[PDB]
């Protein structure tokens, strides 16, 4: 990827096999969950678009999500070339061509062009935009892969509350809902769909109950 | 994490793959124990708030503990904002603004902001404050994750004394309390729930004796 | 491969033992997946023909596929030698001789000649041409290795649509077709070889629908 | 630990996660062999007291040995405070204050104070004294771990001499004695608890013989 | 291995532990395979004769093959000494003496001698000659270690054709022969020992046809 | 250990845990074989005597060989201090003390003294002499660990020739015999202690048989 030396000038570096080996293993080992997006965002930090394309191509299985993210990239590139028209026909000497919809992803562009684009003054954050698009695609994917909705989460008669609230927060984190509605529902749906005895205990405890108080009361 | 070294201090390197892979693997394998607190403190020595956010997002499972940690961090940030109010009006040129309560968590801040806040003269230890917040969160987590209390520990007729005291000290380390009462409770609880042979041995030895003599007394 | 030292001249670095260990391991571990080919493109970035030949020959097993790819390499070298004439005479400094088919293949060439050919101005992409030939051979072998043709996959009565489209895309990645007609298959056969219920659902929704919404409609 | 950059000033480098990973894994896997303390000496070469504290706290289980080593650390700190007086007053530049036992232990000190103490002229080996205390505690723990004493091992009728002397030296590495008396022990107890036939063989050969010729005579 | 790089070329680094460990693993795990010669050529690219000796001494088991390699190296060194006699009399000052037959194997030479020989002007490639000796020895070893000859290979009624041709080409690669007879023997041996159905198919296809059509003909 | 930088000036480096773990695994994994001495000579190349002492003290089990190597080190040190007397009483300014019998091993000498000795002009190869002494000790150890002598090898009625000759060459390489007597006995003991049918077949070939002929003829 891209590393910074103590001298001050950075150079290009090939993709290390350890990162991709971990990336192939993490996708297979963790399957699909909310935690995959951050790992992806932290592992591919400061990498060329070709590296991300190879990582998205070296994955084994789940080709449906790969086609989903490819169509998302295509739609984002179409919107980009629609909202950003090429008003300048000729190119000034010493300046490289503007990244188009197909050039921002690296389909018909070599690595040298991407290097010259990212090392420009000022730099063109093509890799950052590609990472944001991939993060949006992964958000859509994990939203589609939801086993169930948030309203269907109901604690059973004998199921413990720990795994119940764990699954609740797991299916809530992958939801595309905003922070406000999530904070609104986490105070009501957690107590309305709990064990009846515990539910009554938490309701009698007061309307200002926190996480630790609920954990200590619902287990007694 | 930020790197302070020889000439060329203006550098920022992302989280290494070996560190992040090790932390996710160790947390899943070790589940939750008091031990994780020092491992996290050693792995995040002088790290940026975004690095801490990525490390907290890389963990898979146990969503309830993560929500508890997040709400504790939010409460402590609110307390910090209440005790350290921000000054109104225009800011002085060249002087970096003080970090707000929400800026410590890294939810409404960027990389350059925390870089300038950490490399300022004098530096602002916001990363240390966030690490202390996460340490307090992990303390609350390991306190609420306890399966058996400290008073329900009794050695059986065939359980060894060494394993008994090992379990007792593990349970005591899992709980956080003042050491001034710990010194009394360990002595008033260790020599009470032992085997009758070890009990009469320690009674013949003396209450004010050390622990190594008790270990080497009833051994075998 | 070829690397550039910090503020230094272009020097040739040796083969990567850890990368080769991974490459031999991946083939055995991953059996023969289509994603293996990108894997080669990511591991052999800027590699020399000698390194590529060593990586090909170090593979244990698949001797039939090795013979097939060697035959394809020989055919490509013969076609190159037929389309490009060969000239002989004195070699002027700063200009290299005309590379032959066996020279592009690297069987009758040496490391110093390969370095002189790849570090000339303008550079002769002999390594790039050999890598393209190798990936074309691997594409041919993965096309022949397909157990099921692209037109032989049909959704069963109890097979989920997710697994159906996953297998369809996996077979499309391994089938032989051009990039333009590649969309025709995934646009027509994907809906023409599905379960009748979701067939009628997609027909009522609209053919121009995208994969995400068509799957969300087929799931419900 | 402390490292010296090439043609650079003495700077403190951060801790290595792989070292703690190897250290946590080896102690759990190898239980408590005498060599473990030696292993400790190689992993903690020139490390700060905070690093040793984190390495000791990160160990999972065996809280009894941790309490014992903490008690030994407290006793050593009290002895150091009793033998070395403490002075207070203005701190002159270039000269550090009098290190206290609580500061030698590193529980009530920070990182910069230890860095200034270890990089002063003349350097104050606080880390070396703490490492010596820790290895003494580990020696005490491995002595308590010895199931069989040095005088309780005897060669059986069917046990070979090789395994006998191996277990004898393994127990001698775990007993409490000085080197001067350890020489006499390994000289006389090796022949005092041996097999009678090999006892007579060694008596005919001579007590001053080395272990190699004694073993070669006992095998034949 | 020798390190030819920027200023400071006078440097000799020992073999890295990771490469030696990988060599030990690939020797222990796979025994001897037709692909071990490229593995040795890649792992020992540009190494000093002492490095080759250390690599050949760390081999585990198979002492007969190592003795065969040693005696072949000795015979070839004797042949080199016979064809390249050493000049008698005093040597010229400043001119390094030519390496003798036994000096190439590193049995009667030192490190400084071979360092000066490989870094002389012009350099003397004794390491390449020793690598050629070793790969010839390995070819003799893999030819001697052959279980089944090439004529005793017959496909059963149920064994697949792909596995049959894979085994055939593996046994053919294990044996070393001239290039002008192998292309004839493969064609005169493959289309005779196939399944009756596949035999009739290939008879309907044609003798002078390629191999890919034979593979895709009787598949399934 | 000791590494060489690109600049030209070398610095001290602590022992890496990976090499120590690999050595421990090799010792645990293969017990003792004549092949571990080259492994130790290639793994600890250019290491301080303290590193070798830690590696010899961190090993678990087989304390007899450790006592043997310690006694050999003591005897070599005694011989060194006997043959090298200290004729120079005073020490010149800027010059370090001469390594004595106890200083050459590192028992009563710190690491700084060893660094100053090895980096002197001219350097004092204390590490090389210590490595030679350890190699001699390991030679004595593997000579003592000989299951049996070289004369007891006799091929049974049904035992194959491959494993027979492998064990023969293994115990020959592990033997303390010189190069001449080994080559003298490898032509006689191999043919005189073989299967009678094969033995007569090989004797009917002549007195100029090679290893490949012995392998190919005995197996028929």
């Amino acid at each position: 990827p891209i590393v910074q030396n103590i001298q001050g000038q950075m150079v290009h570096q090939a993709i290390s096999p350890r990162t991709l080996n971990a990336w192939v293993k993490v996708v297979e080992e963790k399957a699909f969950s909310p935690e995959v997006i951050p790992m992806f965002s932290a592992l591919s930090e400061g990498a060329t678009p070709q590296d991300l394309n190879t990582m998205l191509n070296t994955v084994g299985g789940h080709q449906a999500a790969m086609q989903m993210l490819k169509e998302t990239i295509n739609e984002e590139a179409a919107e980009w070339d629609r909202v950003h028209p090429v008003h300048a026909g000729p190119i000034e000497p010493g300046q490289m061509r503007e990244p188009r919809g197909s050039d921002i992803a690296g389909t018909t562009s070599t690595l040298q062009e991407q290097i010259g684009w990212m090392t420009n003054n000022p730099p063109i954050p093509v890799g950052e935009i590609y990472k944001r698009w991939i993060i949006l695609g992964l958000n859509k994917i994990v939203r589609m892969y939801s086993p169930t909705s948030i309203l269907d989460i109901r604690q059973g008669p004998k199921e413990p509350f720990r795994d119940y609230v764990d699954r609740f927060y797991k299916t809530l984190r992958a939801e595309q809902a905003s922070q406000e509605v999530k904070n609104w529902m986490t105070e009501t749906l957690l107590v309305q769909n709990a064990n009846p005895d515990c539910k009554t205990i938490l309701k009698a405890l007061g309307p200002a109950a926190t996480l630790e108080e609920m954990m200590t009361a619902c287990q007694g």
